[PDB]
């Protein structure tokens, strides 16, 4: 169990909460064809209205935590329990709001991925965990420029030999994208880019040789 809780921008500390939509607990989503795939669900209330300006080309830093409250001190299963292995994943989706609570019908287009390296038998939520919870990633420096949801994700595929089985750890980020360039990327639709059938979402990780993470190709410039 995991929770994206705070944001750093090019180094700066933005605050526990602040400009991501924190679930109240670290329950994981597990049904694909909920809206609840998009940002999670039952936000610690009230939302952050902050949207965080972040150039394009910038660095970001999604961080997760245990639980919902973020750091609170030495924890074992901080950022996650390392046992719980799989990938972890950041999308955009360009939004009228950064703010707005409806965030179903977005395009999401992939920016980021960490998933399995067979010859080291190293999974991102392994990195994620050495890395205390930091997933770190740059947003591309062509896109065009306004507001947009971020959705990061941790999936633990511990169970997901069956379908419902991997387990989803995702919130919401709120930025504002500055600078950048005209490009508005194809995106996928959440629910409906994650399928029961995807061999990154189904998956026994005692028989893994390859892996796949689950969505579209990440986008390039
Ligand atoms: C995960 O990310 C956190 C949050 O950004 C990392 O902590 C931060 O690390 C930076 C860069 O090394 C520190 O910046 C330094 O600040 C000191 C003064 O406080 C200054 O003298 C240096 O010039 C430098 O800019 C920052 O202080 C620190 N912020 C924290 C701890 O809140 C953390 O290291 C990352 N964890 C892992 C395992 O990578
Ligand atoms: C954000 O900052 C990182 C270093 O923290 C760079 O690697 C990246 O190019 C971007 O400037
Ligand atoms: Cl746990
Ligand atoms: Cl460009």
């Amino acid at each position: 169990r995991t929770v994206f809780s705070s944001l750093t921008v090019n180094g700066v500390d933005l605050g526990q909460g602040v400009a991501v939509r924190v679930p109240s607990s670290n329950a994981p989503v597990t049904d694909i064809e909920s809206d609840d795939i998009i940002c999670n669900t039952g936000f610690i209330q009230p939302v952050s209205k902050t949207v965080a300006a972040v150039p394009a080309g910038g660095t970001v830093i999604a961080h997760f935590h245990h639980t919902s409250a973020g750091y609170v001190g030495p924890d074992p299963s901080d950022p996650l329990d390392p046992t719980n292995k799989g990938p972890v994943l950041a999308y955009l989706a360009k939004v009228p709001d950064a703010t707005q609570s409806d965030v179903t019908g977005l395009k999401w287009f992939k920016i980021w991925q960490d998933g399995y390296t067979p010859a080291t038998r190293q999974w991102g939520s392994d990195k994620l965990f050495i890395n205390g919870g930091n997933a770190t990633f740059t947003i591309p420096s062509c896109l065009q420029a306004g507001q947009y949801l971020l959705r990061v994700e941790s999936i633990s595929l511990l169970n997901a030999e069956q379908y419902p089985g991997a387990q989803f750890f995702l919130s919401c980020g709120q930025i504002n994208i500055t600078g950048g360039n005209k490009v508005q990327p194809v995106g996928v639709d959440f629910p409906g880019a994650y399928t029961s059938t995807d061999p990154g979402i189904v998956t026994d990780i005692y028989e893994v040789g390859t892996y796949t993470p689950p969505g579209p190709a990440v986008f390039s410039c």
